[PDB]
């Protein structure tokens, strides 16, 4: 499997590259070192804060104060390159930035966020679109691959199939931001997983065909599409593609007659003119691109790294194996040529006012491909015949007029072809009867030029629409998600902001922009003046979306989601009114080509207005195109693909601060993730949160059974607002912040208990005992020293003895602390807590030997007892209940503890039971073999026999340990009566050993103290030595 295999291609080319943190503290934010130069950031440490604003550390050595709301906190760098940007602490604009900075640099070109499939063109080849790439994807669900166009596609086909309900992918961006790449990928996948194959082939090469006539280098894009498109892919129930279907929207029509300096013409011109045969080059007289107007003047005729010859191949092949017959592939070429011809006629002033043509060269080259007879042609563009009452007049037309007509006539025969391509196209790839469709939108975004028409008011007011379309959405799911988990919120609806521009656009009942420019282009002598001063008398101060400029008096400024547009009118009613000479439609249906032909026959092509209709503008017709897109579109289950392009210059590994953060605030990602924060943006599954920050909270099971319960007891102990949350269904949900400021005190929580793993070795394991082991079980395998030991053997009382005063009658955790002289040369009180029992303080040991009696009401959960003593050592044990009924439990509750390595065992023994056939000394040579970690401790050496001795024990010569044995006297039965306290009797045992005809020699090696310090002295190192090893215990445990 790729996905796992690190050496596999997927790793290398769609994977991120591969303790630190985790005792750190230190927290950065991001900040901009100029407060001009908003784009540009630095990294800050914090090292200070109030109660609403924060200090740092700037690059240059100064500190600076930002307040708490407008701070810009950077996410740990251990969440640098995450493949969903939605599960971050923070996602303000930097923070969002560096995430795609970081994944761009290492060639990781998506990214997601939240409803969002984020995709940065790389202007370079990567290896991510093979077969075996394609292969890999399907099937997986957007959670078990990395970030990719196939994982969204395949989403929308699994959903597609799963909830038998249409989908539709919306690609948007800036100019070769990578829309059209993005497309045909998700094309490409399609073909596959739903898929070699006659229809498959056709609907892949339908795209060369489109791309050809409708793309063309512009300076932002060498293959800028100079239309937008909707592609459905079709399918049958059972999920099989059986069709395609095309709409193309706002074809570039003026680009065939006039080019902007560096720019091309369309695609096709070129591949025409050098991948012709010398037969076709003959029969269409062509000719060199320079020896053309339509293609001579931008300055460009190629694009580097293309083969316009190679391309015209393609192009061809791509119209055989769509089924264009030759004649109508020739017909398509004659129809290219023939427009090339009608550039190059040449209109001069005649004798009078009227233009003549003097040339016949182009106007007969034209004539003869086109089919059409060149006299009718010649007088239908300079003199075009008009109704006058009950007769017909011929209008002399001069240079000007002429030549405008003849480029009326270009841009109706290339519309006409482009609208006759896509139709074949269709009624090839379409089926009438699909079960479902999977939709994709390839068109561009808000257009804001320094010079804005009419074709940018119809691509801005399609934006709004799209842009509201995916607001609506947003606002939908967020309100399908509160009432799923019964969470009380209600938001405004989000697509109801742009609802008035949208209204000063197409509104029609009050009179729209759209609605007054159709008005004005039916009225008898209105002109673009008439026009603009309608609509300031409409919506000057009187619609807050639009605007009268001061100076400019051709102009009029709409306030667009994406911000302010102006727009000049010139030409607008022209525009609307498309018009075209009746002569020159007569002088074409009059063709002997079956093609040009069908341009001017078919209704469906050759008018706006179909079999019936009055009369529509062109404005009214894509007002109706674009709403029938939108319902289309509202019937789909909506997937969102954000292009963004990295720089302005068309270059790989040039991610530029502020052209990506400037498509990024009005893209709709940034606000987009902004619009949610009103309610509670963030929601977790109870079992995940408390599996999460159970550590925040004592006597909170990781996996405790009553997620909700447990997530509660977190919550109040945080002393969390109840207002900032609110308990779901089956998910806590947050208000914006809140969830980030918890997650806050689980870092430096988490940050206090573990820095301490760099004596006081004792006391950091004891703060891990208490916020782990409490529970019962020992998940960290701590270092600890176990005591265990059989019936009436010493235990209570050697506990007692190193405790130095009696407190005894479930596991015991007792952690010892000794407390120094005070600073006042006075002896401070000795005192125990429990750990069950936060604030209490019992300085009456008499209550600790009942609280014990009390709390204990066979049960695994350890009672955590710690003493403070100027009498006692540092150290911490657990003690055990002594050893087939319920001690059968025993048994296995204290092989439990004396089976992990990491614990070191104090067998305690009486010396009045010999060592034949002991009891806890064999039990613990099971679990310790080479007996390399238990130490013994004899007991009642006093209460032996006559002449019994232990020496030969107390020697390490019987039943050899590595920690050998220490022997020790307690207090007897009768002691334990009247007073006879722990201190006497251990001044009492101190005379025992310095005063015995044998042990007296090992006096120094025995008793309490002793045994006290070899116990302190054994930990201290035990844990040291453990101390690598439980780090990385600890550092996997929380993650
Ligand atoms: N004379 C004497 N009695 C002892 C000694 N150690 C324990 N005992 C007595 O043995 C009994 C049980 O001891 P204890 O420490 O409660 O044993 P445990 O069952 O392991 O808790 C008590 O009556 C103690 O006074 C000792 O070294 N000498
Ligand atoms: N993912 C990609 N891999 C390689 N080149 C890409 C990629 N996306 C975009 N490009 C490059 O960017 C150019 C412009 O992309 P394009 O999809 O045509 O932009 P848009 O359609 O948004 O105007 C491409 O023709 C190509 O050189
Ligand atoms: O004017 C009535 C309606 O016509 C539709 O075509 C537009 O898409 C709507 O936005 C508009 O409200
Ligand atoms: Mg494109
Ligand atoms: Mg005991």
């Amino acid at each position: 499997d790729p996905i796992h295999d690190r050496t596999s291609d997927y790793h290398k080319y769609l994977k991120v590259k591969q303790f630190k943190l985790t005792v750190s503290d230190k927290r950065y934010i991001w900040y901009n070192p100029d407060p001009k130069e908003r784009d540009s950031y630095e990294c800050g440490e914090i090292v200070s804060e109030t109660s609403d604003s924060f200090t740092f550390k700037t690059v240059d050595g100064q500190d600076r104060q930002v307040k708490k709301d407008d701070a810009n906190q950077r996410n740990p760098i251990k969440f640098d390159g995450v493949e969903d940007m939605s599960e971050l602490s923070y996602l303000n604009e930097p923070a969002v930035f560096h995430n795609l900075r970081v994944r761009y640099n290492q060639d990781l070109i998506y990214t997601y966020s939240g409803l969002f499939l984020v995709a940065v063109n790389p202007f370079k080849r990567i290896p991510i679109y093979t077969q075996e790439m394609v292969d890999i994807f399907k099937g997986r669900r957007r959670n078990e691959v990395a970030p990719h166009i196939f994982a969204i596609s395949d989403v929308a086909y699994r959903s597609m199939l799963d909830d038998r309900q249409n989908q539709s992918l919306l690609i948007t961006g800036e100019s070769g931001a990578g829309k059209t790449e993005n497309t045909k990928k998700v094309i490409q996948y399609l073909a596959s997983v739903a898929g070699s194959g006659v229809l498959e082939q056709q609907i892949l090469q339908a795209n060369p065909i489109l791309e050809a006539f409708g793309n063309a280098k512009t300076t932002r894009n060498n293959n800028s599409s100079r239309f937008g498109k909707f592609i459905e892919i079709q399918f049958n129930s059972a999920g099989f593609i059986s069709g395609a279907s095309i709409q193309s929207y706002l074809l570039e029509k003026s680009r065939v007659v006039f080019q902007s300096e560096t720019e091309r013409n369309y695609h096709i011109f070129y591949q025409l003119l050098a991948g012709a045969t010398a037969e076709e080059k003959k029969a269409l007289h062509l000719a060199g691109p320079e020896s053309f107007n339509y293609l001579n003047q931008s300055g460009c005729v190629d694009i580097k790294g293309v083969s316009d010859s190679e391309e015209f191949k393609i192009t061809r092949q791509a119209m055989d194996i769509v089924g264009f017959s030759q004649e109508e592939q020739m017909s398509i070429f004659k129809i290219i040529a023939g427009i090339l011809h009608l550039g190059n006629i040449k209109f001069e002033k005649g004798a009078g006012e009227g233009a003549v043509l003097k040339d016949k060269t182009a106007l007969n080259a034209a004539s003869t491909v086109f089919g059409v007879n060149p006299s009718v042609l010649e007088k239908a563009l300079m003199e075009p015949r008009i109704l006058a009452g009950r007769d017909l007049v011929a209008q002399h037309l001069n240079v000007e007029k002429s030549s405008s007509s003849r480029d009326a006539l270009v841009k109706a025969l290339y519309g006409r072809l482009f609208l006759w391509l896509v139709k074949k196209i269709n009624n090839v790839l379409c089926q009438e009867r699909k079960a479902y469709f999977i939709g994709v939108l390839d068109i561009s975004g808000f257009e804001i030029f320094k010079v804005n028409s009419f074709e940018q008011l119809c691509i801005n007011y399609t934006n709004e629409k799209l842009q509201q379309f995916f607001n609506h959405h947003m606002f939908k799911l967020e309100q399908e998600e509160y009432l799923k988990e019964k969470i009380n919120w209600t938001f405004i609806d989000f697509g109801l902001d742009s609802q008035a521009t949208i209204d000063l656009i197409d509104g029609r009942q009050p009179p729209g922009i759209l609605a007054l420019l159709d008005e004005q282009s039916v009225f008898p002598n209105a002109t673009d003046n008439t026009l603009i001063t309608k609509l300031h008398s409409h919506f000057s101060k009187k619609n807050a979306k639009y605007e009268e400029p001061r100076f400019s008096k051709t102009e009029f400024g709409v306030t667009h989601y994406a911000g302010q547009v102006m727009y000049e009118i010139q030409d607008w009613l022209e525009k609307n009114k498309d018009p075209l000479q009746q002569d020159l439609e007569l002088c074409f249906k009059d063709s002997s080509d079956n093609v040009v032909t069908k341009l001017f026959n078919d209704p469906n092509i050759a008018s706006r207005a179909k079999k019936g209709a009055n009369f529509i503008t062109v404005a009214a017709q894509y007002k109706e195109q674009l709403a029938s897109l939108m319902a289309t579109l509202e019937t789909t289950n909506p997937h969102f693909v954000r292009c963004i392009i990295p720089n302005n210059k068309q270059l790989p590994a040039k991610l530029e601060d502020k052209v990506v953060l400037d498509q990024l605030r009005c893209n709709g990602v940034l606000e987009g993730i902004r619009i949610t924060r009103k309610g509670f943006p963030n929601r977790i599954i109870y079992a995940d949160f408390v599996k999460r920050y159970y550590l925040l909270a004592p006597n909170v099971p990781r996996d405790a059974e009553d997620s909700q319960k447990a997530t509660d007891a977190v919550l109040k102990h945080l002393n969390i607002d109840p207002e900032q949350y609110r308990f779901g269904i089956t998910k806590i949900f947050f208000r914006a912040g809140q969830l980030a400021r918890i997650e806050e005190a689980r870092e430096q929580r988490i940050s206090e208990i573990t820095r301490g793993l760099v004596d006081q070795l004792i006391p950091v394991i004891n703060k891990l005992q208490d916020v782990f082991n409490t529970l019962g079980s020992d998940p960290l395998d701590l270092p600890q020293i176990v005591v265990v030991g059989s019936q009436s053997s010493g235990k209570s009382s050697v506990l007692e003895n190193i405790v130095g005063r009696d407190f005894l009658p479930r596991p015991l955790i007792l952690q010892l602390t000794h407390l120094p002289i005070a600073d006042d040369g006075s002896q401070t009180q000795e005192w125990g807590e429990f750990l069950h029992k936060p604030n209490d303080m019992f300085y009456d040991f008499s209550e600790i030997r009942e609280e014990i009696i009390r709390d204990t009401d066979i049960s695994a959960q350890p009672i955590n007892l710690k003493i403070y003593s100027p009498h006692v050592v540092n150290l911490t044990l657990v003690d055990l209940p002594g050893i087939t009924d319920i001690e059968q439990q025993i048994r296995r509750m204290v092989m439990a503890y004396i089976k992990k390595q990491n614990a070191i065992i104090v067998a305690v023994t009486p010396a009045n039971t010999d060592l034949a056939n002991s009891d806890a000394l064999q039990l613990a040579k099971e679990v310790d073999p080479e007996g390399k970690r238990t130490i013994g401790v004899i007991t009642k050496l006093d209460l032996m026999d006559k002449g019994t001795d232990a020496m030969e024990v107390l020697t390490g010569r019987v039943i050899p340990l590595t920690l050998g044995f220490i022997g020790v006297i307690n207090r007897s039965q009768e002691d334990i009566i009247a007073k006879k306290s722990i201190r006497e009797s251990l001044k009492s045992e101190i005379l025992y050993f310095k005063n015995h005809p044998i042990y007296k020699s090992i006096a120094n090696r025995s008793g309490t103290a002793y045994l006290s310090k070899t116990l302190n002295k054994l930990l201290m190192f035990h844990i040291r030595d453990t101390l690598p090893d439980l780090k990385v215990k600890v550092s996997k445990m929380l993650s």
